[PDB]
């Protein structure tokens, strides 16, 4: 288990990724 | 709970979309 | 140990790393 | 604590926001 802000942060993150991926594609 | 080198990372991290966000708009 | 979703997340992170480097070099 | 692949990447992630800004600078 990770701390929740960090469980959060990663979301965000991946997130970001796939929005990223969709903007270029 | 996480290593708190990887707590103080993801705060980095998030910092970092926040302010490349608010740069972008 | 950390979440599982944070652990395929942070592989997914490098792995992005890789590929970028990939891409410029 | 972390799971050390986490860890790893983490320190990873926080030296390539270092570079990245130096380079800028
Ligand atoms: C291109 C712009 C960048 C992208 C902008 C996207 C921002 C998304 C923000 C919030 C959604 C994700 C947050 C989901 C958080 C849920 C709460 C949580 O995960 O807590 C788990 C905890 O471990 C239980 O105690
Ligand atoms: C248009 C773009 C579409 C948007 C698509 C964005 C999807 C975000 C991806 C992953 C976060 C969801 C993963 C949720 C699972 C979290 C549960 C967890 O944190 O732990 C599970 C673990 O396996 C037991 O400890
Ligand atoms: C665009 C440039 C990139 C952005 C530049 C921003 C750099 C921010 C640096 C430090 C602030 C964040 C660090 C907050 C650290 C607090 C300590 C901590 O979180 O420790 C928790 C631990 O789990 C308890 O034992
Ligand atoms: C101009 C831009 C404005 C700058 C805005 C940047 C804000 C940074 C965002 C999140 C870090 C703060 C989150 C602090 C909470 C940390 C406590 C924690 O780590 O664990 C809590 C968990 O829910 C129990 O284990
Ligand atoms: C340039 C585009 C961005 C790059 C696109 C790459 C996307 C890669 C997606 C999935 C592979 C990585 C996922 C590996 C996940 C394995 C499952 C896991 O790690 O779970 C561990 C858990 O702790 C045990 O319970
Ligand atoms: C063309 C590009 C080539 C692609 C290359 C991408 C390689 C991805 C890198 C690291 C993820 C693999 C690390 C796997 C180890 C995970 C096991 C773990 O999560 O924990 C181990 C820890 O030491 C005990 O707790
Ligand atoms: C611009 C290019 C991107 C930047 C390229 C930089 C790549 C750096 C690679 C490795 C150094 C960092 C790895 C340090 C790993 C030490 C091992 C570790 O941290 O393990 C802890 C574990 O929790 C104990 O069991
Ligand atoms: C030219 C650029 C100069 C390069 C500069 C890059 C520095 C990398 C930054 C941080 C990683 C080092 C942090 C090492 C501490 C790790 C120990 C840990 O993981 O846990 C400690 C925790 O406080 C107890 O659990
Ligand atoms: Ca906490
Ligand atoms: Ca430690
Ligand atoms: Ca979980
Ligand atoms: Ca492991
Ligand atoms: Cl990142
Ligand atoms: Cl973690
Ligand atoms: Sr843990």
């Amino acid at each position: 288990s990770s701390d929740p802000l960090v469980v959060a942060a990663n979301i965000i993150g991946i997130l970001h990724l796939i929005l990223w991926i969709l903007d270029r594609l």
